[PDB]
């Protein structure tokens, strides 16, 4: 596959910044990209290469081929419930349609760079700062954000000259199976595993820092997440509660080394929230912080992830409905006050189709100097 | 992809039935399947053909090609967990190592007839009984007894002469896309969507009936499911409770028509359980039936699940446990007893890497003739 | 004696068939029993009726006596190393015990029917058949199937109302003098003799087909047995051998008789195995079968045996070792590879106390049809 | 019951000795009594007592009336095949019959002593010695000399009158439940159990010194016994052979102590044959001895013996043929040269109803002075 021609590829602009403790925050020309899974894709006569996600076996049959057939078209981020303005991103989970009433747009999102590759957000020893408005995302709506270890240029290679600028190559730790594995055709049927560190995934009932280590061949899939109301903080982030996600508040996530830099070694994932201007306490005392992670031990316990932290990571766009637990695990049950039935996207799209994610002002760099 | 040499395939025996209400039970030369993944596939030079669960390009680049190339062997079911005595089936969720300590075998089984094909169970109208003792499997644990509509034999083709005899076109409501879709190479990418009974879906704590309803192409996820629990039956299924799982009980799930009779119209999943002779009573008033099914509405709620118990249905034994969500939507929050760590597989394999199931007298027919 | 109340007798379900040359296989809702002498016994004061074996006389002076004052308890099957599976039983020769290390709980079953009386097996002219797993009786260990003609209700009379629901009134061509003699305690101290055919008779290492046929007073105590190993075939009943006993194998018995129906004339009893669904040959060319019986010759040689099994017989479970002849008489010297010290029970406990034996699918009828 | 009128009971002459190291040998006044269970009882009308074995309820149903009721006659010794002729035994298996040919008459007798009570032989640290000619008892015959630990008056009591004097009381290791339990109808229906010595057990083609430790409740049934065939010495005691059978040879054996005198501690069991004057060389070099006796260690090996020796035993003389395992444990497979069907005691009757044991001067006392 390669650039197509019909539609081109506009990048929404997002304005991103990397503070440093002495010279401030410097405004970045960076912007928005959908992942490749979204798009149109087809041969020089028009006739569709994908069939239902899946390929056109005759002309797409091995790697060499789709590379010379077939064409990836741009899409239209507006309607595709994706919108910038200045630092600001604002994603839908659903948008009007010509046919029925609203279709679920879900946007995937990748930060990509001046040059035409993902920016490589090297972490490690450092933090990374953001706004959100969680307010529209109800019982069931996932919004969010995290790194994941993806090629720069998304494993573009001789068949795959779209790249980046398509968001092709996603992986995350739950190593995904996917129809183009990194860039390519996957004709060997293999998953794909990479580091993946969730910083927000949540909605205005509840939330979850959770990160992932891994192998060259797996991931810890259920991570040593943090999850306030399950760690049994039931009224602390909530609507009118402690954070209040009734309003915008500030996540500030910071990546502790023992040498105290970026040098090396991680240790702890702080986690520390701020809204109206004052600093929040933490939920629990002495600070809401990921120290140990039991689960990750049989991949290099932390030591991976900061690792590949600094190795650099691409920073991951994304809202999404759970249509088969609700996403229950994030909101439900002893980890949310949401109730089992209450997070059903049909309901959703019911009582709340305008429910949408509002990142703005993202800035990366020394602790403390992002604010 | 056709039969091996090296390692012959000898389905382990097991007695199920065909009762009908006036000439009692019929004994059935039944076997069990472990399912196509599980197997050794290679060459005639014996290079793999398989690659972590994909194929080997080289050896496997179209379908035609495998077919003439690859051959998979049968397996040892004893080291892989499962065993049979007469009507009785036992299956492991581990097994000791020669390398470590225990290794986690995770059976999927088939109940294949004396023809060398699927026994087509054809529940519409009728009854399946059998017995189990879920006193092994703890919290995490999912021991399994499910119907899913694969071809009965496997979708055998011209390259792929295996079939059912190897456990070949595995599918479920999940729609999973798998290396090997319905007997051929995957060569196109895509899912594989068929209708998914869920009778017996549980552990020692919890368990849950779901029904899946599905188009052609997709499916109910989330299934309309009843778990006792769940529907605040707190004090019900459990050890040492009304059910008891500590002891082996009956589960008969009776799927009942408008008609009354195998003729057609699916209304009812009733579910009723019995041990130590008496009948056990309903958790909820006026009999634990699954009427209205919601979810499935979008695809021809009950009325598409009754026409595919009709056509034939594959049966399915399986026990796994969940890396990734410890299967807490089975057993943990507001649907079991246990709590959210309780079910890491880590915890299992450390505390009762024992746990196993025992499926036995394994009965189907008309209602009432199975008891 | 008559039915206790402290400990109820709930019998452990074992499925058995009844297959017709035409109409298949039928299952029988049977089960085991465990015999009589096995039980707890005692007045309604909780003082025991029995005394290490024998009977409390002060209690137990006569029978009307017994018949009012002593209660026979039912037992924990379990704890005494029974259970069973759909259509498998497993008996165990030791179990742990709250003390020492491990007792020897010897089993000892009858074939329960559904109306409370022994399931009587008519079998002459026919054929019963099953599958035995002798791979864990070592040396010295006595798995045992046969049938004795024992009254269908235990003998059970006015005294005793427990009867064949508890085991009462055993016999066997050993014509043991017994405490409770048919039902009534033996005040008369006479011994019982009673038909006895030995279908299964031994272990890993060797094993007996031996038929006992009787007078009203005495019985053929030697049988006219046939053991491969005596008959010379050293290596065909064996661990790895042609019959080979590390798995399990099939023992099928034929009753013929002269017309060759079950109206009448026993003639021969033909041996014939069959493992891993081929058909095994046989030790002796023409069949393994057992034609002249000569000791029987006192008897009404092989008449007296075909009548008694026209009458009909009970079916007996049981495994046992001999502290006193290390069963030598079964498989060693010049009937098995055993050695004269090898079968000490002592020696039996210290390495294999897990000894075990497994019946399954246990089913008889016209010939050919039990397959 | 007590002594009856019919045939008075005259014991049958047999004189022993008792020697001293200094003094020589002592005639002793002697004699043999034939068993309890041979002799004819009945009530003052003359209608039996006994009931094939058993007893006559009516007449019979506790022990104040059976004592008060029955009356146990004398014997015909001829006619039971025993005779003796100064100081020597004469024993016959069979005799002929004014009805058939020839019946089983199979005596057992007890050494009886001139105040109408058994010869207690105190064995501890001493040493009995006899002639033997196991020239008529083939393979299948059993030619028996053991002592039995029984009570001196065969357990007489106020309702048995007869006791030693009509053979009252017999026990051994194999714990036998006996019709008259030590002198009373056994009315509790238990078993007899008493230290056993068995010197000789044997036939003209082998033979077995086996020694049998007891508790109050049990006793090592298998024994810790020695035979020099079974010991792979199969050309030692035979007809020809180092003892030669055919004629006729002493059997001397000496129970060794700690301290070397009758005072106390047994050892060890001396075993050593002489015939023709000349001293028999031992079969196993330095001494046919039993030392050590792995079996009665649950019994308190050795020391329970010998101080059952300390006490006094009687000594009991029979000779029997087996019906059911045809002596094969004692002369066939490992254990002698005879053939498993040999020893048939229907093969013994037709080739040699003429079978006999003559045992002969029978001395007991200090050591080496016997001779
Ligand atoms: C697949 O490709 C062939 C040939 O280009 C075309 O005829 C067919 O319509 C395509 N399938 C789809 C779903 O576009
Ligand atoms: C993805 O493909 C690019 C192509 O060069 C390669 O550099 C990168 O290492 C690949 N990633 C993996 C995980 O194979
Ligand atoms: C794939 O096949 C090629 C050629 O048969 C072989 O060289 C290679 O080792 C195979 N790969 C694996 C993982 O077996
Ligand atoms: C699976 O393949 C067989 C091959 O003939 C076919 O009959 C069956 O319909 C196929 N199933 C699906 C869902 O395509
Ligand atoms: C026998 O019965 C009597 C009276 O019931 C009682 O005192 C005695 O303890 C019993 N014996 C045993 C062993 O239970
Ligand atoms: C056992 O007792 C029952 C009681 O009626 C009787 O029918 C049966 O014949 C008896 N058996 C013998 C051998 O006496
Ligand atoms: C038992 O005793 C009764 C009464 O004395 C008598 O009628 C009966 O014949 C006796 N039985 C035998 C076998 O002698
Ligand atoms: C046998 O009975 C007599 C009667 O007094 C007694 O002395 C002796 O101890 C009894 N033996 C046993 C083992 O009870």
């Amino acid at each position: 596959q390669q650039p197509g021609t019909s539609t081109p590829e506009v990048h929404p602009k997002l304005t991103t910044y990397k503070c440093t403790k002495s010279g401030g925050c410097v405004a970045q020309d960076t912007s928005v990209v959908l992942d490749w899974n979204y798009r149109w894709m087809h041969d020089a006569n028009y006739n569709s290469c994908t069939v239902n996600g899946g390929v056109n076996t005759t002309l797409c049959p091995d790697e060499a081929t789709c590379g010379k057939n077939c064409f990836i078209e741009g899409v239209d981020y507006a309607a595709s419930g994706v919108t910038t303005s200045g630092s600001s991103l604002t994603m839908n989970q659903y948008m009007p349609s010509s046919s029925g009433g609203y279709s679920s747009v879900s946007p995937r999102l990748y930060l990509l760079d001046s040059d035409g590759e993902y920016v490589m957000l090297k972490l490690n020893g450092q933090e990374l700062s953001f706004d959100v408005d969680l307010s529209a995302l109800p019982c069931g709506e996932n919004g969010s954000l995290y790194l994941s270890q993806m090629d720069e240029n998304g494993g573009a290679n001789q068949y795959n000259t779209a790249g980046a600028n398509y968001g092709s190559g996603y992986c995350d730790a739950q190593c995904p199976v996917q129809t183009w594995r990194n860039g390519t055709l996957n004709t060997s049927h293999q998953g794909f595993c990479c580091n993946e560190m969730d910083i927000l995934e949540g909605n205005s009932r509840a939330n979850a820092l959770t990160p992932h280590s891994c192998t060259a061949t797996a991931c810890d899939s259920a991570g040593c997440g943090f999850n306030p109301y399950g760690s049994g903080y039931k009224s602390y982030y909530g609507p009118g509660d402690t954070v209040d996600t009734s309003k915008t508040f500030t996540i500030i996530t910071q990546f502790n080394t023992d040498n105290g830099s970026p040098s090396g070694n991680l240790v702890s994932i702080t986690r520390k929230y701020q809204q109206n201007g004052v600093d929040i306490p933490s939920a629990q005392p002495g600070g809401d912080t990921i120290s140990s992670c039991p689960s990750a031990s049989a991949y290099g316990g932390l030591a991976t992830m900061g690792k590949a932290l600094s190795s650099g990571m691409v920073l991951v766009f994304s809202i999404w409905n759970d249509n088969s637990q609700y996403m229950n695990w994030l909101d439900s049950g002893n980890a949310g006050p949401c109730s089992s039935t209450e997070g059903n996207p049909s309901n959703i799209l019911a009582n709340n189709p305008n429910t949408h994610v509002v990142f703005s002002n993202i800035r990366w760099g020394d602790i403390g100097s992002t604010t």
